[PDB]
């Protein structure tokens, strides 16, 4: 909404591209984010002028209350840094929760296990998964409406192999020639409203499947491809903020490897 103060810094080179090893854009204009792509400071800059406020969603159930300190210390040092940040941690035990130091302007809520709170507490929701490290930075170049992130095991693979839920009597089922991305079931987000209308859509679509005695082959992350499939996200993330290493290495593509699994 404001203008942008002076800044000094690379020009754009219209003919020459950032990266020309990777699709940089997809069929529909949202752009695929990789490390080179974007200026962290302009975008910085347009998000912190908003005054952008980011919730972090995770649910750490049973033994994955041991993932928390780890998550939460790593993100301390890579998730969103300089922005207003509000982790929301949804725990069967409360008082397992550790005590991590967060840096001033974020803040942590327990959990134990409505809607309209996210509405009026944050602007952009990211869910993740718990049994998770950052090791480099995730940030505001990852907002917008509707995100994706590529699946680190089939980013190089063909649609056919991509392990949608190919039976017509589930809601999640996808044919064979459909098909843009296979994307992760644990890294996705986007603003309040349209995740929250993604995750509607999902349980809704999870009902009627249970009601007619089926299970997607891969669960939730089987109707979320189902529902990128037909609602396009306004942004793409490269298999950099999801990656295994220890089960995938380090491909020379990945320049950056921000959000692992810890072995
Ligand atoms: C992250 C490694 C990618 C290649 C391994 C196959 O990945 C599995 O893919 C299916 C869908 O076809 C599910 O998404 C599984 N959850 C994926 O498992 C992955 O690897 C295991 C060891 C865990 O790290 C899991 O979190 C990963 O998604
Ligand atoms: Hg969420
Ligand atoms: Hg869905
Ligand atoms: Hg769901
Ligand atoms: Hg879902």
């Amino acid at each position: 909404m404001v203008s942008l103060p002076r800044m000094v810094y690379p020009q754009p080179k219209v003919l020459t591209p950032c990266r020309k090893d990777v699709l940089v854009v997809t069929p529909w204009l949202a752009p695929i984010v990789w490390e080179g792509t974007f200026n962290i400071d302009i975008l910085n800059e347009q998000f912190r002028l908003q005054n952008t406020t980011i919730g972090l969603t995770v649910f750490a159930i049973k033994k994955y209350v041991a993932f928390l300190k780890l998550f939460l210390e790593t993100a301390e040092k890579h998730f969103m840094v300089g922005h207003r940040v509000h982790y929301y941690v949804f725990t069967d035990q409360p008082a397992a929760v550790p005590r991590v130091t967060l840096g001033t302007g974020r803040q942590l809520s327990v959990l134990e296990v409505c809607e309209r709170r996210f509405l009026s507490e944050v602007d952009y929701l990211v869910c993740v998964d718990v049994d998770m490290e950052f090791r480099d930075h995730v940030g505001v170049e990852i907002l917008t409406p509707l995100f994706g992130t590529l699946h680190p095991g089939f980013y190089g693979s063909s649609r056919e192999a991509f392990t949608y839920e190919r039976r017509p009597q589930s809601q999640a089922y996808i044919p064979k020639d459909e098909g843009d991305f296979y994307y992760l079931g644990g890294f996705f987000g986007g603003s309040v409203q349209e995740v929250q209308r993604l995750t509607r859509a999902c349980h809704q679509a999870m009902m009627v499947d249970q009601a007619n005695g089926i299970e997607a082959v891969w669960h939730d992350e089987s109707h979320l491809n189902k529902y990128l499939l037909r609602h396009k996200p306004t942004k793409v993330l490269s298999p950099e903020y999801l990656w295994d290493q220890q089960l995938l290495g380090w491909p020379a593509v990945l320049r950056k490897l921000r959000f692992t699994a810890v072995p």
